[PDB]
């Protein structure tokens, strides 16, 4: 302990699934809205090509 | 610990977001690579209703 000049220190050992999940629970809705979305606007032009109703 | 049989066994806690994270990762390719095909497909019709060039 005597003669110790600055105490070496550890870099973080891994992060914790706590912002992980939040992270991702939100990342799911992004990308399950925008895959709605490409079905959704294929789906425009298959409804649009033959100007089916409803 | 005297006259017991099977050992109760509780269920997995949460995940870890190792696994979410890498799947995440590639599912925002995904729908990102999705998005893009989008606004292209819907691109073509504007593009195409004037025969714009370029």
């Amino acid at each position: 302990g005597s003669k110790t000049i600055k105490n070496t220190v550890s870099v973080n050992l891994e992060l914790t699934a706590e912002e992980w999940k939040k992270k991702y629970e939100k990342e799911k809705e992004k990308n399950k809205a925008l895959k709605s979305v490409i079905q959704h606007l294929e789906v425009e032009l298959n409804r649009w090509r033959n100007g089916e109703a409803v």
